[PDB]
């Protein structure tokens, strides 16, 4: 099965979370994980970047070589995401589908609107009951979505649920979690509208009038950003700026190669700073 | 780092996450006391302040509280038929919401109705309960200045169980808040949310929810004041011997040189292990309509 190994410190700028193939070679997070989406059972594998309850902002990178999972940086210094009262850290486990992307040039099919692609693997939202650690790849039961607006582009947030949560069965299509999980729509809906307050930016928009898309929509974004990260691997697009395509599994293509990298030795822990620790109170 | 000055302070014994671990109260000569006891509430009337006790970190499950059955009162895991018991996430707070605590030197008194109720419904027989809303995570154990800010009249099993909304000293957005109406103005959702926590966090455990006296409304600083001196005069009592009861807390204690219960502590500090694992479902998330 695919692992993942950490290196470096924790809390630091050298912590890294790289894929480890089944052979224990090092793959990309971003091309080397098969979505092995299901149209049919509605499931395809999520990447966990943050864990529900942290703050640390773990992405994949599409600047490092092998896409390992790295903390955001600005100015410096390690990003971490606010705490929007009354949550901590993220409020479920966040992370991505692997093989996808959204081009910020083929404008989607799905919005009337010519709108501007985020240039990232679909953002997935798990809101199962386990806790998941960053660079856990796992099977997850897609519900719905929300067109969120960022910037002028177009920041879509995939609702998912874990298969292993014994509750993933009675959920099978978006009302389902209004009904049966109250609270959790209104509040990631809140949360991305909001995150960013704090750190002196205005509120966050959204397509649909703010509504959440339901699974078989959901399941076309899905398929498109598939799609596009395809014809990216395969060559198949004229374009600047096109993300790094290296990958240790796809056969036949430019970016194919064999991932050398360094596995540092991890050290104590650096201690988050404790201003992590305050709370955001937004109107 | 370095303090010139005595204070008091805390100790471990045994194991984090086990039914060994307890926090016991260490006295300024280091000898340990009792945290319901042997700590000055330092109630002042013009500062609005008094001394909190913490029991839970923000964030923290574990259900912490001072134990008025184990000798000294250390702060402990509450536990059922051996079973450590955890606070459930009440989506979508992570544990409690805020340090929550307790005021040393306060209980409310199972015997009596309070006469600052137009209702006759009986006190909770604890320490009165204490919510720090500051910016602050702090442990367990801890001993801090607190102000003084509003209360909100909870009924949980029929029981009248005052909870007092405080905030550290140190934060500096304390000087901001007089009232109980600044948080609600200036920390938008806090006392919604502690209302609504307080209302359902035991529906989880098999409970109806909790209801409120004065229509859910909280109590301004001057009320709350008056409820906090009163716990403080009823804890005196006790302390006194001057209550008759059957099950009445244990009033031993290092400090109080003029109380029977007056002792000297001799307690285990047993080796602490490697913090055993938290149960995973105590990371499931309860989703209360
Ligand atoms: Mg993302
Ligand atoms: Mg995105
Ligand atoms: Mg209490
Ligand atoms: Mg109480």
């Amino acid at each position: 099965a695919l692992s993942s190994v950490v290196s470096g410190t924790r809390n630091s700028p050298s912590f890294k979370t790289y894929l480890r193939l089944k052979d224990g070679k090092i793959g990309s997070f971003f091309h080397d994980v098969p979505l092995g989406l299901d149209k049919q059972k509605r499931i395809a594998n999520m990447v966990v970047e943050i864990p529900r309850w942290v703050n640390a902002k773990y992405e994949i990178s599409k600047d490092f070589k092998a896409n390992p999972i790295v903390q955001d940086t600005k100015k410096g210094k390690l990003r971490y995401l606010n705490n929007i009262y009354p949550n901590h850290g993220v409020p479920h486990n966040y992370g991505a589908f692997p093989q996808t992307w959204e081009s910020p040039l083929e404008s989607s099919s799905l919005v009337n609107q010519n709108i501007l692609g985020d240039n990232d693997p679909l953002d997935v939202i798990d809101i199962g009951r386990f806790v998941s650690s960053t660079g856990t790849v796992k099977p997850v039961k897609i519900l719905g979505s929300l067109a969120l607006v960022d910037d002028g582009e177009l920041d879509w947030k995939v609702v998912v649920i874990d298969t292993n949560d014994p509750f993933a069965a009675e959920l099978n299509d978006i009302k389902d979690v209004y009904e049966k999980m109250p609270g959790v729509l209104e509040n990631l809906k809140r949360w991305f509208e909001v995150y960013k307050i704090p750190t002196g930016k205005e509120p966050n928009s959204f397509l649909f009038d703010g509504n959440y898309k339901d699974t078989e929509f959901t399941l076309k974004v899905v398929q498109e950003c598939h799609e596009n990260w395809y014809k990216l691997v395969m060559g198949e697009l004229h374009g600047d700026n096109l993300p790094s395509t290296e990958n240790a599994t796809l056969p036949h293509t430019k970016g194919n190669t064999v991932f050398d990298v360094e596995i540092e030795v991890s050290q104590k822990a650096e201690q988050v700073p404790p201003e992590v620790n305050d709370m955001s109170f937004i109107k």
